[PDB]
């Protein structure tokens, strides 16, 4: 699979770089996006070099998305491109894995009317006000997506997640 | 099968942290130990809960050992009763993973005579002075002992290890 993450500087650290480690585990291909290539910088301080800008990525490239949280979706989801990368993988019934402040994205992409999901619960309301129905779970599988609230829960979204990749 | 992580303040989150919940994943109990129980706090500001004191950890408790890196191990390899559980569950050949300056704890236990591995490079000569042929590469197997270099390494850590919690 190639799989790809979409990211900005402020990521929550862990929630970007264990996922990237447990997928490459399984011999996949990994890729990291953002506003440009070189390098971003999460809240705690570790960086990470990225692959590509949003601008040169193909959708149709991708097997499955993820989308780490911290402050980095509430710059990436103000990105055109970001935003139709999301909408298009995600309409196309492809993997996707949220966590935390992720779905920020989602609510900009405007894919969430009807769906169920849980995330932070700092957002419950803007997750509602998209129109998805908001659950308050270490891990939620809803068809394609796959979404969670914290650090403390990512074994359980990576149990999930690996299993959609299989 | 019940991990046992032997750590302090100064880890480096990393290689603490993914490991934890890569373990978890599989459904296997976790458990942080170090000089006393409250929480210890990496080099990047995260914080783990220590659920026992070396003090009260017996050997034969537990299936497998995880020795991350950081500044921790300097410490740690000083304390007797820390050393003692290394030596014997290591010397019982039960799985034992190492990462970046965990060998430090190895070299400090005596076990290292005419085994095989890698560490940061940073301590390669002391290691080899230990007794053990240092390589260098992302991931050994020795027998029981899985050992790697640096975070980078980690999705290559955790799959040979993993491989033997079956």
């Amino acid at each position: 699979m190639k799989v790809l993450f979409l990211s900005a500087d402020g990521f929550e650290d862990l929630e970007l770089i264990c996922p990237l480690h447990r997928i490459k585990e399984e011999g996949h291909e990994v890729y990291v996006a953002s506003f440009e290539r070189g390098k971003i910088t999460g809240k705690h301080g570790y960086s990470v070099n990225v692959d590509l800008a949003f601008e040169e990525v193909g959708p149709d490239e991708f097997d499955a998305l993820v989308l780490p949280g911290g402050r980095a979706p509430e710059i990436v989801r103000l990105n055109e491109k970001a935003i139709e990368i999301t909408r298009k993988m995600f309409e196309a019934g492809k993997p996707v894995a949220s966590i935390c402040h992720g779905p920020q994205i989602l609510i900009s992409a405007g894919v969430l009317k009807g769906r169920k999901g849980t995330s932070t619960i700092t957002i419950r309301d803007d997750v509602v006000n998209a129109g998805a129905e908001w659950v308050n779970e270490e891990v939620v599988v809803d068809g394609n997506w796959v979404s969670s609230r914290h650090p403390g829960d990512l074994y359980a979204w990576m149990r999930e997640f690996v299993k959609l990749l299989k």
